[PDB]
């Protein structure tokens, strides 16, 4: 499957792609304002994620740090990133279909649109100014808007017991971005696409 990652932000971002225990394609790359990077994700990839990283610094070996979404200090991510991270999530070729969504469960750092470039389904988007409107207690000093689980570490926010409800914090993310997951047990906003669809992830779509 092909994923064209486009940075429409006025600032540079370092795209990242991983399935948790391994990188997807190269795993990460720098995207200056306006640049596009097309990656190949193997069919059947389950639990894949694409996200943007901001304010990064990498040496010649590809080692460094990012203020948001840092993945073990690597340019080429092989693991998931450090919150806050707006997440484009997907599982491909699952019994004949693809499943995609955007999630704010791990916070929000950069606005994003995640849409298919092929026929058969709609895209999803979370492009509201979540960082600017972020509740004071969720603001990440390093940048972005943290999710409540990251900040408070409670069973209710992290849904540890598999039993949790919406909260004042989850409702904030849901109000600004109704089409993205605001908490673990949020009413699903997952989109079903034809198996083997291709996609485009656009940072700062508006």
């Amino acid at each position: 499957a092909t994923f064209e990652i486009v940075n429409r932000c006025s600032y540079t971002v370092w795209a990242a792609a991983s399935k948790g225990d391994a990188a997807l394609d190269a795993g990460g790359r720098q995207l200056n304002s306006g640049e596009s990077w097309t990656i190949n994700v193997e069919p059947g990839t389950n639990g894949g994620k694409i996200w943007a990283r901001t304010d990064c610094y990498f040496d010649d070996s590809g080692s460094g740090i990012c203020k948001t979404g840092d993945c073990g200090g690597l340019l080429r991510c092989k693991r998931f990133g450090r919150p806050p991270t707006t997440l484009a999530e997907f599982s491909l070729n699952q019994y004949g279909k693809d499943y995609i969504d955007i999630s704010n469960i791990k916070g929000f750092n950069v606005p994003m649109d995640f849409s298919p470039t092929t026929r058969g389904c709609r895209g999803v988007r979370c492009a509201a100014d979540i960082v600017g409107q972020c509740p004071a207690k969720l603001k990440a000093p390093g940048g972005g808007c943290n999710d409540a689980c990251t900040v408070f570490q409670t069973s209710e926010y992290c849904c540890t017991t598999g039993k949790c409800g919406p909260t004042e914090y989850s409702r904030f993310f849901k109000r600004l971005c109704p089409d993205a997951f605001s908490y673990v047990l949020d009413k699903p906003t997952t989109v079903t696409c034809p198996g083997s669809s291709n996609y485009r992830v656009t940072f700062c779509p508006t």
